[PDB]
């Protein structure tokens, strides 16, 4: 799967999230500019940008779920898109596992073991932007007729 | 990861779910008896039983989300348990992908592409049973103090 990673957080554990994600995907853009990640994605017809926002590292150091956003670019509602959705979701689960050793430090951090991330999802369908919705949600709406 | 699969549904797509799961785990018991899967799990100190209940195949043929249950056996609230949780979750995502071709048949089935499964989770913590809760939920409760 082709993914852009946009890392806005300069902290070590953020860097580590980026690294973990990037070993599991086909990096199409890796950096701090969301406009440019959007451009690599539209060019590449890649399905998602994963954003590691500013505050990610600090949350985790505070014993707070870190925010991770996925912007999805759906250009169709078929098999390939379903495969990307499921595959990238699977990759986010795996990232949680690849963060765990870093959460062993404080007691503050111990919840985070099982549930370290707060995943926010946005969906482009045919160039319509549905903020704060996952593709499942968007698809369940439309197909609920 | 060590998992028991308990398949109560005799349909083809159920069989296929079992097969997909089983190629990705270390089968500890595979069959239709939940008491016996519970016994292989407690013996093996495995973390989960995945149940494919009766009605799974029919749901999917009807264009309805199929029910999949996970019973988790937590004997601790640490790294290993967090790794199982995240890993098995990742495996459930992957199963969704491995079902997809079978959902290409009807228009009834087209939603299911993105969201084919209704995942019900139960958690044993130290021999206390918390029906209808995931380990994340149980852990977020206790650590919310
Ligand atoms: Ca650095
Ligand atoms: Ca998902
Ligand atoms: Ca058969
Ligand atoms: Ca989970």
């Amino acid at each position: 799967q082709k993914v852009a990673i946009v890392r806005e957080d300069t902290g070590t554990i953020a860097e580590l999230a980026e690294k973990a994600l990037g070993n599991m995907v086909d990096i199409v853009y890796a950096g701090s500019d969301l406009k440019e990640a959007e451009e690599a994605v539209k060019k590449e017809k890649a399905p998602a940008i994963i954003v590691i926002p500013k505050g990610f590292s600090q949350s985790l150091e505070s014993g707070e779920k870190a925010r991770l956003e996925i912007v999805w670019y759906l250009r169709g509602t078929g098999l390939s898109e379903a495969v990307s959705t499921g595959t990238i979701s699977s990759l986010i689960e795996s990232l949680k596992v690849q963060l765990a050793s870093f959460l062993l430090n404080d007691p503050k951090k111990a919840q985070l073991l099982f549930d370290p991330l707060e995943i926010v999802q946005h969906t482009y369908l045919r160039g319509s932007l549905f903020k704060n919705h996952s593709p499942e949600a968007i698809m369940n709406v439309f197909y609920s007729q």
